[PDB]
């Protein structure tokens, strides 16, 4: 009934790194291929909000929304979901950081259902967000291992 994604890879280096790029917002623009733009609205107590702007998509258009996110480095995981969600009735994340032989293993999952009427459909949303989930979570684990192995020569 409701869409799914779950995806993981293991980032070889160690936890407080790996999470702090990760959880580092601002940069997220460099981070991912899809966000051209990233910047945290407000951050009241634990949680906060963030507005993301994509870059412009296969077909040429660009989109822009607000999602409020709980980071809990102490329990080694994250929640979020969009505020505006859109074409989506709802959109859920959760991320999870586990210490594994080799560095630290990234989960990410993601919770929705699009709305009736949308261009996609919870089938092909979830073909699209795996492609592009796998591609993402590839790129910043090759990111942060190369930040990761220089400071292993200056030391």
């Amino acid at each position: 009934m409701a869409a799914r994604t779950d995806n993981s890879i293991v980032v070889n280096a160690p936890f407080e790194l790996v999470w702090d790029v990760t959880n580092d917002i601002e940069a997220w623009p460099e981070l991912f291929s899809e966000y051209a733009e990233a910047e945290i609205l407000r951050q009241d107590g634990d949680g906060f909000d963030f507005r993301l702007k994509t870059r412009p998509d296969a077909n040429g258009r660009v989109w822009e929304w607000v999602s409020h996110r709980v980071p809990d480095k102490g329990s080694r995981t994250v929640r979020a979901h969009r505020v505006e969600t859109g074409p989506f009735a709802y959109m859920n994340l959760h991320w999870t950081y586990r210490a594994v032989a080799g560095g630290t293993e990234m989960r990410w999952v993601q919770e929705f259902d699009m709305k009736p009427g949308a261009p996609f459909d919870n089938a092909h949303m979830t073909a699209h967000l795996n492609t592009t989930t796998r591609a993402n979570m590839e790129r910043i684990k090759k990111i942060i291992e190369d930040r990761h192995r220089e400071g292993q020569r200056t030391p």
